[PDB]
């Protein structure tokens, strides 16, 4: 109840809409704030897409090594890794790593194309028991984050359960799960978000996202020192389209969640 009140006060002082889902896998206890409201996933959807290609690699041995042609025309709005390889090639493993750890949008589009389009990512979500996730568009338009728009959205509760199944459960094979966790732990973009609200001694693997309407997201699997892991989804979006990012709000939500643990 105190956590519910503090998250409501944080949201009230934030000027936006905050969604939080915590799963404590020590006892499966949950904490939800707007946990069943939809939020635009933005770059956090990349987790699903990479996991889906990892799932494909369970029945294609050499799929993650398969070269993919990077063309000049493939570049979109944020391609910090892919631009080095245009007119060249990247493997699907490199593309997955670039998408997850550097949030390369061209790499995400290559992952999406490897799955047959956004519906293939949604189909993977359905195949691992996620009924809420929907991916509808490619990069960059999946980040429009328009209020009330269900496209490219999920709920905090669904994303927390799914992230647990992908990183801690058995939605993926053991090697694929380990690769996904390795990728998440090497994220370069997460230090200002959930991780900033957690004690420094805790290991975090996470994927951030941001979009229009000041949309500021983070999804994390957290290994606290000396405790079983947590799954924490913090989604945040604001009323006006041009709003600035608010990673401090994600950090504050993580601090509130962390303090009740
Ligand atoms: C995903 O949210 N995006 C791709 C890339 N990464 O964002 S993050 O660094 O906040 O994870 C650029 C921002 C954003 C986008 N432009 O769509």
């Amino acid at each position: 109840s105190a956590v519910q009140q503090k998250l409501a006060a944080l949201e009230k002082s934030s000027g936006g809409r905050l969604g939080v889902a915590l799963i404590d896998t020590a006892d499966n206890t949950q904490v939800l704030y707007r946990g069943d409201e939809r939020f635009p996933m933005c770059s956090t959807s990349k987790v699903m897409a990479a996991a889906a290609v990892l799932k494909q690699s369970e029945t294609q041995k050499q799929l993650l090594n398969q070269p993919v042609e990077i063309k000049p025309a493939d570049l979109v709005n944020y391609n910090p890794i892919a631009e080095k390889h245009v007119n060249g090639t990247m493997t699907l493993a490199e593309l997955s790593a670039a998408a997850l750890q550097y949030s390369d949008n061209t790499a995400m589009n290559k992952l999406i194309a490897q799955l047959g389009g956004p519906g293939g990512v949604t189909a993977f979500a359905r195949a691992i028991g996620d009924e809420t996730f929907r991916l509808d568009r490619t990069e960059p338009t999946l980040n429009t984050a328009i209020p009330g728009d269900p496209r490219d959205t999920t709920t905090p509760r669904a994303m927390a359960q799914t992230l647990r199944q992908l990183t801690l459960g058995h939605a993926l094979g053991e090697t694929q799960r380990a690769q996904l966790v390795t990728w998440l732990k090497g994220n370069t973009t997460g230090a200002a978000s959930i991780r900033a609200g957690l004690p420094t001694s805790w290991t975090v693997g996470d994927k951030t996202g941001s979009g229009d309407y000041g949309t500021t997201n983070d999804i994390a699997v957290i290994w606290p020192q000396g405790r079983a892991p947590l799954v924490l989804v913090t989604y945040f979006t604001q009323p006006q389209q041009n709003a600035e990012s608010r990673r401090d709000v994600l950090a504050s939500a993580a601090r509130i969640i962390a303090e009740g643990l």
